[PDB]
């Protein structure tokens, strides 16, 4: 142990910064390829959430190649049609009209895994609460894309899709399950409000009525 | 839109600084209370995490009296020896030395909840999995985790309860949903690396055996 830490007034600004800023990105995603070394401290971040018992369950299967994206991106649309068919008349519109993904357009996807019989039989947190081990992937998930905003990367989590394709379409074992599907790319452009909001599909909600005081419902 | 691009060297340092030291704190929280202009930021940045369908699942319940530590630190408490019989030898006894909570020492407390059914009937980005909104919530938790550390505010994470037991003391309905019960308090100093790492429980896996190539377990 060591160090009080309040955050210095521009260091704290900084986090906030990325915290207030990050988007799912969808359609601004850039050509160019990101480095190894870039990839590597975004891989970085992911790799230092906190997890339950510490058995950092998780996996990161790197996807580049045109092939690849393409059965994905097919695995999407399918997915993406029973969608737009739970919505009716307007809302079906609007549904159909979105950009859910850039599975194509961006350069490096990361498609994101929870071993759910990672370390021993027992363990921490995961005693009779199993999400645990999941909720502790997708903290990963969370840490990856600030600092991908940071580093001026785009990131957008894919969630439309049956996950026996995705897993046939990666090879991945049945003990292993996909927590998140994200399309990764560097961006010039962004929202400065949730798109999805912008073109309005739904509102970002009144954080005053979200709190409550010691008790449920209770303000 | 807007224009847009990577941090400064100095912001992308802050970022990372943040994901880079937080903890998980559970035996050396501060009793000072956080300030009420405080935990608006803290709650602001949680608010600022993404969510399918933008459906902001999420609800916070701010647990400030002593009653209510008592209570939910007994739920632990049950739930914690019950966990502990899970584990024999050196391990067992290993275990019952981890301190894994601060219910009664940190000054505030937060139950993160997950509306199971918000959002209307059917949500957006929903039905290929639906424990997204679940997975959302998390996302909301971690901002929140790293947003503190930057306060200077330590914060844990307690998942080792029968949640049943925790939804009554604070009157939860069915719909909603327990992700995440976290400690905050402000800390003098924390563990430069994991502390179940510090304390011989288990170590950090290297990252390079954990990122896949196009397929998983092709290195
Ligand atoms: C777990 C999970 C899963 C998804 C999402 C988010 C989360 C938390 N989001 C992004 C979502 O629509 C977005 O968070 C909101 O619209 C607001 O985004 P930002 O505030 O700009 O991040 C999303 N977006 C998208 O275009 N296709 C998808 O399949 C998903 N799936
Ligand atoms: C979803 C989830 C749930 C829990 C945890 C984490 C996560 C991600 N952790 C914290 C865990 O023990 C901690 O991550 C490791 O000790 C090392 O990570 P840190 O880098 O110190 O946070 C945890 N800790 C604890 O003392 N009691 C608990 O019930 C839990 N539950």
């Amino acid at each position: 142990l060591t160090a009080a830490g309040a955050f210095s007034s521009d260091e704290r600004a900084a986090v906030y910064r990325a915290i207030e800023t990050r988007r799912d990105v969808r359609d601004e995603f850039l050509p160019e390829p990101l480095s190894e070394e870039l990839i590597a401290r975004l891989l970085g971040a992911a790799h230092q959430a906190p997890s339950v018992g510490f058995m950092q369950p998780w996996n990161f299967v790197l996807v580049r190649q045109d092939e690849t994206r393409e059965k994905v991106w097919q695995a999407f649309q399918r997915a993406n049609d029973e969608a737009a068919e739970m919505f009716s008349g307007e809302r079906q519109a609007k549904y159909r009209s979105l950009k859910l993904e850039g599975i194509r357009k961006a350069p490096l996807s990361i498609c994101v895994t929870c071993d759910r019989t990672r370390g021993g039989a027992v363990v921490l947190g995961r005693t009779h609460n199993p999400q645990m081990d999941l909720y502790s992937t997708v903290c990963a998930v969370q840490n990856l894309w600030l600092a991908a905003r940071a580093e001026g990367v785009g990131v957008g989590w894919v969630s439309i899709f049956h996950e026996s394709e995705i897993k046939a379409i990666l090879g991945i074992p049945d003990h292993v399950e996909i927590v998140a599907w994200l399309c990764l790319g560097f961006v010039d452009r962004l929202y400065q409000e949730p798109e999805l909001a912008a073109k309005g599909w739904r509102q970002r909600l009144p954080l005053e009525d979200l709190v409550f005081e010691e008790g449920w419902g209770v303000r």
